């Protein structure tokens, strides 16, 4: 029988055809979904897991290959001289580097191979020789003069720069059970945090002044995931940067006196550390797990805390304000147990529209709660009780402790991830329980044998989730074995980790 | 009867008044609407279209008159003099720009009438000696010495600056069917656009460095309904902006290897081109209408931005950029037909709340289904159904290509017009769905003949739509029937378009 | 019996504990909520309202103490040469500013007790010599030697910086109504404007230049509550700001002719004035009240905006902005209205789920209607209708007024605050009060007797508000006697006002 596209056909005029073949569709209604060639993705979903070619940039030890047209052996001033006329930009930006010139260079000692390196750094010697077996670098690389910067980038835990890809992209919920063209930038915004050294003094100047301001951090750290640029730039903090940016000397290394305004690095990179995690109290989850950092055994981190901010503010007024976030955030955790028992209290008495298995399998294969244990929280193909569940915990109740950490003012209380957000997504939440409730009531009491919707079940892109595919022995659980890596509490990670 | 506004006033103890009238009205409550002086509209909806008389300043050729006090025929310098007390600003402005000053010019070569323009191009040059016959520009005046870069901002089709108020103001379904002071911001903005040489390079000083600038370009591209300023702010050549801003040399014209980061003017603009539509692959409605930029036949478009992405990279990386966008693209059109077959479903089971027949008629005076052939798609005036669709396909699907496009790695999967965002808004629409098709079996079962709510149709906004006037013969088929301008495809155009 | 933490704990095989312990609780489903320590508010409501300690900073008059480790009585210079150690940026704040620094001083005229101030200003010139009884200073200090400055920040009404604290955080419902830690950001936004003179030109720097940046404001000025700093931001005025704000001179005075392009400060602070709400028209609760500033009795000051605009522009030209302000403004409140109508339909109607007495009391211990004189108009622990209602009048129709005042062409039409998102909550609006009136049409055609969720009226976080505490004789009516400030109209306040 006719397809949607066949009959959007019909009435609109418009042949039906592939999505890649080139024709303007009208509202996309007579394209059909084609599937983009894949390669294989790594790690314990590799039995189903793919990812668009170009991961290549990103993972180049594991998919890096030539795909240059151009042939010969050549040295350095060849690179330059070549490159000069077809990728200006990238010879303009090394010439400005200390790699490329030695006038800008501050004596710091570089050696490779025990010896110091003197000459230029040139094209050649980060990528090699040969124009058809050219290299696309990691932290690897760097790793041969830059041992300490590399070291520490490599020093960090779960929820760190140091496992962004490897663990949290790999083994990710969210990332794996999806298409892989819908997630590539998710891909590539981790893997640039683990496997580069460019995330935040950016290829090809690598000048630390860039990385310095708040602009290194800010492509990845934003929204209402987590949402600490905003709350930083909403902050008196990030409005001073903003005022004396232009003018202020963002050549001076990140030292207790040499800057007026914080910023993201002078916090999180104290004196140039390459681990900017480890000066957390704890990890949490992004604040959906609660914990007060205020308490006993946390006071070597808050009195550290204490002593960052001291270097312009008296320790009173940053530990009164350290304190204020603690009293926040566990202020903002009732309103969270409050929309998880109304949540939950939905399931147990069967009321919740769609039911688990009135929805696709989610991507373990299960036809499970997302809010109980076992079951994945996501916002997408779930009911919409579930779906704002999951935006209470993670795009609000997180945001707060993002939004004290920060010292934004308005978005602790009436902004983006706030307590007043909290509350309207608890009316939201307590409003979509009660039309549960009052439906179910009503068709009990009629004898009216609900079924829902079968397009909570199947559809164009339900239909392409991997919960289809899933099927015993698929877990690559060895992966979950490993003990040089973290990893995720996954439901079929079938080991101990 | 009492009005509402009748009923607030015995509970509030304030009298009814008209809301022009200055009083300082309590919540609005017992104001009555008045209608402002309107002058009449342009295009093919003459016959009711209005705008508020500072439209002069926008479509001067139709509607600039002489409003000031001052009289007398005054030379240049005489301008200047009185204007430096009356208006200092511009004076400011106008000396240090080449047309006021000699000092700054380049000699480009300007040419007025076969001769160069050698004085000063003063206040009298360009709004005329005689101070109660002052001319109001719009680009015709700047042809006479400017002809290569009018002909170029002159050259676009729909969809470009060139046709932005006089096609997609005057035509546009959302301006001609709503009261013309709720919409004055949209004519101005698409009049500044293509009447006027001043929305990137700001009058007085007309600097082209000004207009190099993201700033030239994010107070017209910028929202939900199209983002890219959010896009591009939000991807690494965003971030960098902000970083370099201050200290880079901006007085470079835009070419190759001249800027490390690219703008919206260095990519759209491209080598000055004044016509910054034509890099574009297609027109795609602001990508609501699905097409592959990488498909076979649009190989000159992509082989076109590989080798302007190839200023500053790779053309492997950029070809892999863009491909990512492809297929990134693609995968968002399937939610989006889900959301439409959901929707148009409940329209055909005769199940939305309210159907159109118990709204008010929409702009062509037709109670139609706005996601059908023949309606006009809104997200006003219209069921909760039908809104959340007009957002799945303007705000989201379209927004996810500016996401691709401009290398934001949140927004395209995360953030605002994101993949992630469709998919919340497709739980939506299945709620809204669900719920609708949950009444109505109810209300079949018991045997309760639902009436939809009367608000739906009638209300204080509701009844100055201008649906309520249309009758057959309001439309002037004659500009529609024009072949110098291109034309919207409005379902009572009356002719061939 | 079980509480919800019990099962979670039972569940999860975490123990039950207070949240303060520093137990890393998994999604805080365990953890237990603990009251922080507080301090009395002060105002009309002290019997009740509490504080965080850490207001010792903001409301230093009611609350500072001494809380230093460190004794002595100490020099002007021993401040200096200990804190350039403890506290380095505060010093090197102090050195580059005018207190500190002579050379930079303008030969303004300062003098104490008729005296002029000659020397330096130090540490302990503002702070005391003795380090055991150190002071925390508020406007009253600064008045000792820049009184016209402080007149004029005490000179302003009701919902000016004057007032801010003292009545608007004292006073006010939603701050009342809430428990304190959940709040503290208000209090202290709203002391900042009031008992500081650090908001804009922040310590220790004291520059004036900083002041006349956006960012002096924007920290507070921003928000679904008041978004001027985003409507300024999406101007032109505002793209122009940040186009030229690295290179232009921020020392020159806010005065005719000594800027191109206008700030915050250059249109409310005009000449330097310190008393920014002067030159508003009329207080009108932030644009929630209606009020046609082009009206023949409002001509002076509409005359006035004109004339200042006239620095940089044509009379007629600003003359026309702002009737077009007035319009939006007046078409804007038709679709409140309707709103409105429809709100409080449901509720005479009795159809709103929950009706007041299936919720929690409001702040005033009533179960009385939010939108309905007596009510308490809010977003939180009421029905999604009244919610919805209330971010309709608030973070809409007020900021369309924002919009239209600061030149946003995006946010006056289609952005946040605009007209096309009151077009879309107003749909949202119909859409609650359909689904609750068929509701109710269904439960009483079949004689099923409908009792709202206890969800509505108990929780953890409800449990925890002021309304159930409320009691008869707990309002201090002496502070509202109080004719030397202004006062909010609350329900409770037992006196004329
Ligand atoms: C040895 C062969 C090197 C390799 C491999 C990489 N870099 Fe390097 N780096 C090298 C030298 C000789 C210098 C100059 C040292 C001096 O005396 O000044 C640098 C400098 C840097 C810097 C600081 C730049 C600045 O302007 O202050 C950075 C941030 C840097 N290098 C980064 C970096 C990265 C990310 C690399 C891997 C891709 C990398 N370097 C490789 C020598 C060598
Ligand atoms: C100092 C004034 C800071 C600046 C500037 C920025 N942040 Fe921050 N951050 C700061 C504190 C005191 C905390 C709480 C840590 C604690 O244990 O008490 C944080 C928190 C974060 C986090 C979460 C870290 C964690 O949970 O362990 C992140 C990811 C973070 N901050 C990032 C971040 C960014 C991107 C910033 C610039 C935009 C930024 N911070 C500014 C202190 C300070
Ligand atoms: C952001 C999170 C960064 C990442 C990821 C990497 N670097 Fe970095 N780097 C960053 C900052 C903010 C600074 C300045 C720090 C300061 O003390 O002011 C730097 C500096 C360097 C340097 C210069 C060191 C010196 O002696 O002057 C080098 C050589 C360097 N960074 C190298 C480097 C490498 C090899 C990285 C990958 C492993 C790397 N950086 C990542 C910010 C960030
Ligand atoms: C008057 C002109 C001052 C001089 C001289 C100094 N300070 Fe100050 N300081 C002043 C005020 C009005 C305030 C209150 C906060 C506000 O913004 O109004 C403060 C605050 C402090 C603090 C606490 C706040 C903090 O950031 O930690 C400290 C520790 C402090 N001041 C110390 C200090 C020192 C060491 C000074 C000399 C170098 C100094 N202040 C000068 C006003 C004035
Ligand atoms: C002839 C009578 C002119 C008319 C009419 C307009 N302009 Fe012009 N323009 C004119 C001259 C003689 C020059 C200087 C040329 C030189 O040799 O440098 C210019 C310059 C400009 C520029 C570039 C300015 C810069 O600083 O680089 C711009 C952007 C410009 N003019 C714009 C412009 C517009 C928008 C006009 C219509 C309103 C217009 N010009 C009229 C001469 C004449
Ligand atoms: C180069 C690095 C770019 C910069 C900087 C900006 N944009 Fe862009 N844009 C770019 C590409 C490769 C595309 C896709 C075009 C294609 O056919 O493949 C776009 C798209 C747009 C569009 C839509 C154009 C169309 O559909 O034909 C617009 C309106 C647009 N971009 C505007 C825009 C603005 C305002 C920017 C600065 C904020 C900006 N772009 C940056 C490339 C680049
Ligand atoms: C934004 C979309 C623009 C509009 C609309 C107009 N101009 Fe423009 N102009 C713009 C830019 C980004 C630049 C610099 C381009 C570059 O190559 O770097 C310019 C430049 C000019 C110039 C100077 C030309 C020269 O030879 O140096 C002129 C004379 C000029 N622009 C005129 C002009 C006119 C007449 C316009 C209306 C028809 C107009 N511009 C619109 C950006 C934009
Ligand atoms: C080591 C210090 C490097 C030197 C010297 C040069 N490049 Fe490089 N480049 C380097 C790395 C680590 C990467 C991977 C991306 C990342 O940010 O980590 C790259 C990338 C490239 C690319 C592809 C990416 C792109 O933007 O197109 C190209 C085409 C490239 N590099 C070329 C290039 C040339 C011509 C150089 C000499 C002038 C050069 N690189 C220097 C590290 C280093
Ligand atoms: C007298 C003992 C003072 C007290 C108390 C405060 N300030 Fe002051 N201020 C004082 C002098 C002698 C000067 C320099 C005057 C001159 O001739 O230039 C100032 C200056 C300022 C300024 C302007 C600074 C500039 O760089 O232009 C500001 C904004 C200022 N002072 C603010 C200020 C505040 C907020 C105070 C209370 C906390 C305060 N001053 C106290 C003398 C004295
Ligand atoms: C001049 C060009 C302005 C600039 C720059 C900013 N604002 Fe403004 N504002 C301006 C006008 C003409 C009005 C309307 C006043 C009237 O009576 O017609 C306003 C309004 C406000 C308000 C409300 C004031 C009131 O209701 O009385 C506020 C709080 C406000 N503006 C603040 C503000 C901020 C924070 C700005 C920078 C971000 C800003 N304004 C810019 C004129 C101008
Ligand atoms: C923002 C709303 C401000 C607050 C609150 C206070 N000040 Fe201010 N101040 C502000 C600006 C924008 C300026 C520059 C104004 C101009 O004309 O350009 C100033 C300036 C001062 C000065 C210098 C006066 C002089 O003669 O040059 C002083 C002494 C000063 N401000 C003091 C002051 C005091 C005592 C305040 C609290 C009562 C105060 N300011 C608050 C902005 C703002
Ligand atoms: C041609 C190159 C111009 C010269 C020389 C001057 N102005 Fe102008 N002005 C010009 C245009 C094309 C426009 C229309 C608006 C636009 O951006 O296209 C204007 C506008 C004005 C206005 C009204 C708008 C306003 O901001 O109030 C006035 C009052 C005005 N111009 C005055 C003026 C004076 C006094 C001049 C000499 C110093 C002057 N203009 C020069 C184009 C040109």
């Amino acid at each position: 029988g006719p397809t949607f596209q066949d009959v959007a056909s019909q009435v609109f005029g418009q042949p039906v055809g592939p999505d890649n073949d080139g024709t303007l569709y009208i509202f996309g209604l007579t394209a059909k979904y084609t599937e983009p060639e894949y390669v294989d993705g790594r790690g314990p979903y590799k039995s189903f897991l793919k990812m668009l070619p170009s991961i290549r940039w990103y993972d180049p030890e594991h998919y890096w290959t030539n795909g240059s047209q151009t042939e010969g052996v050549f040295k350095n001033e060849e690179c330059v001289l070549c490159h000069t006329v077809q990728t200006p930009t990238i010879v303009n930006d090394w010439k400005q580097s200390s790699h490329g010139s030695k006038d800008i260079r501050r004596g710091i000692g570089i050696k490779k191979d025990g010896k110091p390196v003197e000459d230029l750094v040139g094209c050649a010697d980060c990528h090699g020789n040969n124009h058809q077996k050219l290299e696309m670098p990691t932290y690897k690389l760097c790793n041969d003069c830059h041992p300490k910067e590399t070291a520490e980038h490599r020093a960090g835990g779960l929820g760190s720069h140091t496992h962004a890809y490897t663990v949290n992209v790999l083994e990710f919920s969210w990332h794996v059970g999806k298409p892989a063209e819908e997630v590539t930038g998710c891909a590539h915004c981790h893997a640039i945090a683990e496997n580069r050294c460019s995330g935040c003094h950016t290829r090809h100047k690598f000048d630390p002044a860039e990385a310095r301001k708040p602009t290194a951090c800010r492509v990845c750290h934003m929204g209402i995931d987590h949402d600490e640029w905003a709350m930083y730039n909403t902050s008196i903090h990030g409005a001073l940067y903003e005022a004396e940016s232009a003018r202020m000397d963002w050549g001076k290394k990140l030292k207790k006196g040499n800057y007026r305004v914080p910023t993201c690095a002078y916090c999180h990179m104290q004196n140039g550390d390459h681990n900017p995690q480890r000066f957390g109290t704890i990890y949490s989850d992004m604040g959906m797990f609660q914990v007060d950092r205020g308490a006993p055994k946390h006071k070597a981190k808050r009195d550290s805390w204490i002593k960052l901010c001291q270097d312009c503010h008296s320790p009173r007024f940053a530990a009164d304000k350290l304190k204020e976030m603690d009293a926040g955030v566990n202020l903002s955790f009732t309103k969270w147990r409050e929309a998880a028992a109304v949540i939950v209290g939905c399931y147990l008495d069967g009321v919740v529209d769609p039911m688990p298995e009135g929805s696709a399998p989610d991507w373990y294969g299960h036809y499970t709660f997302s809010l109980l244990p076992g079951g994945d929280p996501r916002f997408y193909a779930t009911s919409n009780l579930e779906r704002l569940g999951l935006e209470m915990i993670c795009y609000l109740t997180g945001n707060v402790y993002k939004a004290y950490a920060h010292m934004s003012m308005y978005n602790q209380t009436y902004g983006n991830g706030s307590a007043f957000e909290q509350d309207r997504k608890l009316v939201e939440i307590k409003t979509e329980a009660a039309k549960l409730r009052r439906f179910a009531a009503i068709e009990k009491k009629i004898g009216l044998e609900h079924k829902s919707a079968d397009f909570w079940k199947h559809g164009e892109y339900l239909d392409l989730l991997p919960g289809w595919k899933r099927k015993p022995g698929d877990v690559d659980v060895e992966w979950f074995k490993r003990t040089d890596i973290p990893h995720r509490a996954n439901a079929d990670a079938g080991v101990e980790i």
